[PDB]
Formats: C-alpha cells, structure tokens, sequence
C-alpha cells in the first residue's frame, strides 16, 4: 500500500467531469477543477490543465498525470509549509501518507489549521488526536474516508485500507 494507492481508493477515478460531494467540479483522480458553478468555467480550466480541447472528457492516461502532479504538489506544500514540515518529519511513513491525504484533499491551508490536532501528532499522542481530529467539518462531510485517514493515524498501519 502506497499513498498513489491510497488515494485511488479514497478518490476514485472519473473520466467525465463530476461533481464533488461539495458541489465542485473535479475529474480523475480527485483534481479539483474549479469552485465556480460554471461548468463551462470547468471545462475552461480542464483544457489549460490537459493542453487541449477536451470537451470535458480525458483519458486513463490523462488522469493519471494530474494525478501524479497534485501528489507532487501536495508533498512539496507539505514541506514548504513551516506548520507542516515539523509534524511530517517527526512521522513514520505510513502516517505521513494519511497527512499527504488529508493535504492532498483539503489543501495546505486548510490543514495547516488544524493546529491543536498536528500539535498531538507531533507528541505521539495517537489517541487523542483520531479525537480532536473528528470533531472538524471535515468528518461531518466525508466520514467514511475521514476514517479511514484518522485509523490510519490511530494505529500506524494500512488496515483501514486492507
Ligand atoms: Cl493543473
Ligand atoms: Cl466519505
């Protein structure tokens, strides 16, 4: 288990424009397109992205690109963020995949504000945080993946996954 595949399972994949479970227009793998309710606004941003006409709709291919970009992306917050990197270093590696999910998903800012919860990561304190973790907006709205990347957190393994 690898944070790609991780992710693949908490994303899925969509070759069609979709919307997200907040009403955003995504493709892929989880690649947020735009927060505008134009879904010409979407497929403006979509064919920038690809560098093409694609009529809202991608390849396999395609996807996984955007895919492998938004992971890079992600990390690179991660370790550019003074808030981030801390707790990222202080995590072994099965635990700095659940913190690359939750940046991936929310973006940098929006984790970086969960300054009580890194704070308990960064002290061990496994327990406590899968508790003050899910008691966030972000729980309330996507639980079953939240879950997963709390239990993930919790015990330090993937069997949340398995
Ligand atoms: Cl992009
Ligand atoms: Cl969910």
């Amino acid at each position: 288990m690898n944070i790609f595949e991780m992710l693949r399972i908490d994303e899925g994949l969509r070759l069609k424009i979709y919307k997200d479970t907040e009403g955003y227009y995504t493709i892929g793998i989880g690649h947020l397109l735009t927060k505008s309710p134009s879904l010409n606004a979407a497929k403006s941003e979509l064919d920038k992205a690809i560098g093409r006409n694609t009529n809202g709709v991608i390849t396999k291919d395609e996807a996984e690109k955007l895919f492998n970009q938004d992971v890079d992306a992600a990390v690179r917050g991660i370790l550019r963020n003074a808030k981030l990197k801390p707790v990222y270093d202080s995590l072994n590696a099965v635990r700095r995949a659940a913190l690359i999910n939750m940046v991936f998903q929310m973006g940098e800012t929006g984790v970086a504000g969960f300054t009580n919860s890194l704070r308990m990561l960064q002290q061990k304190r496994w327990d406590e945080a899968a508790v003050n973790l899910a008691k966030s907006r972000w729980y309330n709205q996507t639980p079953n993946r939240a879950k997963r990347v709390i239990t993930t957190f919790r015990t330090g393994t993937w069997d949340a996954y398995k």
